[PDB]
């Protein structure tokens, strides 16, 4: 039962955006979002990560596209960014996409939240983004409540699954928060996706050995273009 890997597409004005490390150090590289979502496909990608960073910030929306990135796509899409409200919801599942996350929203309007997970159950996850704060773990994103307060009323509301990320400075600097990922998929039922602190096959390795805990993937972003791994190689070192 190996470790679902979700490569990360994020989109900004209708494009990709990756942090890529060339030869002379590192930069900011844009390319089609179509390329990189079919890249990852034809590398063994089952899951694609689809992020709408014009939508996390109400810059606007790349609705269209990503309906098509979905719709070339022969394998699943999971979409975030900017799901706050039935107008932007029932948008998000227009795409065809096979689920969506919530986030903010979570910790802003938690009885819209409540109700769009009764209502779409596998369709919807919440995205739990932690800080650590003198041993304190707290949530924000974009104070926003005490994570296991949080994540128990989720839990209770039926909530699928979570995507946990450590956002506490410097907090994935040796490696990803196992500590973090253990400590969610221990207090609930659903499964947990990882998100941040992989900078290295090890990194996957090591979020692999909280499978049979209840952590069912991890999202790869700019670590598939840190010219240290590829998603093939990634896909197999969490196999075996």
């Amino acid at each position: 039962m190996p470790l679902i890997l979700l490569p990360a597409v994020n989109v900004v004005e209708g494009r990709a955006v990756r942090l890529v490390q060339g030869k002379a150090g590192s930069q900011t590289e844009y390319g089609s979002a179509v390329d990189a979502a079919l890249g990852w496909q034809r590398d063994g990608a089952e899951w694609i990560h689809l992020v709408d960073l014009d939508a996390a910030f109400g810059r606007g929306s790349n609705h269209e596209l990503l309906a098509e990135v979905v719709g070339k796509l022969d394998v699943q899409v999971e979409l975030s960014g900017g799901i706050r409200d039935d107008e932007s919801l029932a948008a998000a599942l227009a795409t065809g996409c096979a689920r969506v996350n919530v986030g903010t929203a979570a910790l802003e309007n938690p009885q819209w939240c409540a109700r769009v997970i009764g209502e779409h159950g596998d369709q919807v996850a919440v995205g739990l983004d932690v800080q650590i704060i003198d041993g304190e773990h707290r949530l924000r994103g974009r104070d926003g409540g005490d994570l296991w307060d949080v994540l128990e009323r989720l839990d209770s509301e039926g909530c699928s699954r979570f995507v946990v990320t450590d956002i506490t400075k410097d907090g994935t600097l040796g490696g990803p928060n196992l500590d973090l990922l253990a400590g969610v998929a221990d207090r609930t039922d659903a499964p947990v996706i990882a998100s941040g602190g992989v900078s290295s096959l090890d990194d996957l390795r090591a979020i692999a050995t909280l499978t049979h805990r209840g952590v069912e993937g991890a999202i790869v972003g700019k670590a598939l273009y840190a010219r240290r791994f590829t998603l093939p190689q990634a896909l197999a070192a969490v196999r075996d």
